[PDB]
């Protein structure tokens, strides 16, 4: 109708900047990935899967923004415009496949080869989406007199997109965003309660060491001891890899320096005691700053997942199928199939997003 006028222009921009920002994006990252000097982990299988997905789904945007900039014309023959809409989807599918795979693994590594498991699922993965999306093969370009259409919904492909979209909307867009949240939450869930666990000794210690500082005799200081010992030890048992042994090695070395201290109080010196509790104070400070900066990295990447996750498809899927269970062949449904235009864009823009991922999650060793 007008709707074209505003694809035209809205269009080409769109898939023009996801083109270029994405290439560099993807192409610094998989550089990165594919380097065999730093030790592989699976992350960085998935994250690299899902690099070499985007970026072949970039490789098609030229041809895109082309047919807009020719005023919806295709030039580039009837199997170009079938792998316009394979790769679109495939890419689609495989890129949220990709992310919840990651959740869910590193979920299952909170809680509980795993490089040829990654491989195994991200192939898994790859069969599955490219297997269940040949029929889009079957849709190729459209002619009427001198104008060769392309990426257009029409009455020839609407019988199946229609059911096509279902399915697809609950398999690939609402169970997979299920899993992906429910993954998260559980998460954000042990993590709070190990913060709150920790805040609640570091309560008991900070004030037993208080105590300590005020000291008045051997024997308040051997029992602020014995109170800092029995909440260090709580705190060892409730602990539940490099980041894991460092915790527990300080811990135990805390308990160390506790009966060093608490060995002084027995003696009756009461400015040695002190000193060990100084220096125990130290050691619990950097075991914290250790904590906390994976704490904060930990919830950085899960809410950048979930952002990107939502913002880029579940708009897309629902304006999706509000305009197919919609759609009159003679009608102009101008407004709707606008939103769905940008929408669409934005699901596509997912291909040049994901590189935040790759910067948080991936250089944040060291
Ligand atoms: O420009 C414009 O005017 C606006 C856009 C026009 N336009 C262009 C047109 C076009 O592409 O040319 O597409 C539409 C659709 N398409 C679907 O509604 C669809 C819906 C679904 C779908 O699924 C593919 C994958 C199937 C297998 O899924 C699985 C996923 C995960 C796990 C599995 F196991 C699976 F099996 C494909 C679809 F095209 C709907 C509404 C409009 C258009
Ligand atoms: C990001 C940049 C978004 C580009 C939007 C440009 C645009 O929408 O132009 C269409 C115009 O408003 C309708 O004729
Ligand atoms: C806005 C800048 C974003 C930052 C620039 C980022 C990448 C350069 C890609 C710029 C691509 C510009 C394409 C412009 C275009 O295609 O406009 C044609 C018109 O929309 C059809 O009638
Ligand atoms: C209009 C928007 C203007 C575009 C601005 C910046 C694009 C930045 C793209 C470059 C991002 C690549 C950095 C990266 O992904 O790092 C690799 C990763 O760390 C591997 O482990
Ligand atoms: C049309 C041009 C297609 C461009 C292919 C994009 C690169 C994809 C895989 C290379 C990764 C190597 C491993
Ligand atoms: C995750 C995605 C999985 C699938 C990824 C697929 C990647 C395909 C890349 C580029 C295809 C572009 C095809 C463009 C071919 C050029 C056609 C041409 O040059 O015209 C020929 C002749 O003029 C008319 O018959
Ligand atoms: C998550 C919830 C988000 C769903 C948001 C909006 C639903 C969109 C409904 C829009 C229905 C528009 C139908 C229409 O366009 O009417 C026909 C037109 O007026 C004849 O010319
Ligand atoms: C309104 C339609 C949405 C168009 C989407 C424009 C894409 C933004 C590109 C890069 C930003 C992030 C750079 C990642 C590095
Ligand atoms: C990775 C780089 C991918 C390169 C792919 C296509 C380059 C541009 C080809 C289309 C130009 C259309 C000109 C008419």
């Amino acid at each position: 109708c007008t709707i074209e006028n505003f694809k035209r222009e809205f269009f080409p921009i769109v898939y023009l900047i996801i083109f270029f920002v994405g290439v560099l994006g993807n192409g610094l990252s998989i550089y990165v990935f594919l380097q065999p000097y730093k030790k592989s982990t699976s992350v960085n299988v998935f994250m690299l899967n899902l690099a070499i997905s985007n970026l072949l789904f970039i490789s098609t945007l030229p041809f895109r923004a082309d047919y807009y900039l020719r005023g919806s014309n295709w030039i580039f023959g009837d199997l170009a415009c079938r792998i316009m809409s394979y790769s679109l989807y495939v890419n689609m599918y495989s890129s949220i496949y990709f992310l919840t795979v990651l959740s869910v693994v590193r979920y299952l590594a909170m809680v509980h080869t795993s490089i040829r498991s990654a491989w195994i699922l991200c192939g898994i993965i790859w069969i599955l989406i490219m297997a269940s999306s040949i029929m889009l093969l079957d849709s190729g370009s459209e002619q009427n007199g001198s104008v060769t259409s392309c990426l257009e919904l029409n009455l020839y492909k609407i019988a199946k997109l229609q059911t096509m979209n279902y399915i697809a909307l609950v398999v690939g867009c609402l169970l997979p965003f299920f899993t992906l949240s429910i993954c998260y939450l559980l998460i954000i869930r042990v993590l709070l309660k190990v913060e709150a666990d920790l805040e609640d000794n570091w309560e008991t210690l900070n004030d037993n060491l208080k105590v300590i500082e005020k000291a008045d005799n051997a024997a308040q200081v051997k029992d602020a001891l014995t109170k800092m010992r029995a909440a260090a030890l709580d705190a060892q048992k409730a602990t539940p890899s490099p980041e894991m042994k460092d915790f527990r090695h300080g811990f135990d070395i805390l308990v160390g320096q506790i009966d060093d201290a608490l060995k002084l109080a027995n003696e009756g010196k009461v400015k040695e005691a002190q000193a060990a509790a100084e220096q125990l104070k130290t050691t619990r400070n950097a075991y914290i700053q250790k904590y906390l900066v994976s704490h904060r990295k930990a919830l950085t990447t899960i809410i950048i997942t979930l952002i990107i996750f939502f913002l880029c498809f579940l708009p897309y899927h629902t304006l999706r199928t509000v305009h197919l269970t919609t759609w009159k062949v003679g009608l102009c449904k101008d407004r709707l199939h606008k939103a769905l235009v940008i929408t669409l864009a934005l699901a596509a823009a997912n291909a040049c997003f994901n590189p935040l991922l790759y910067y948080f999650a991936g250089e944040n060793f060291k």
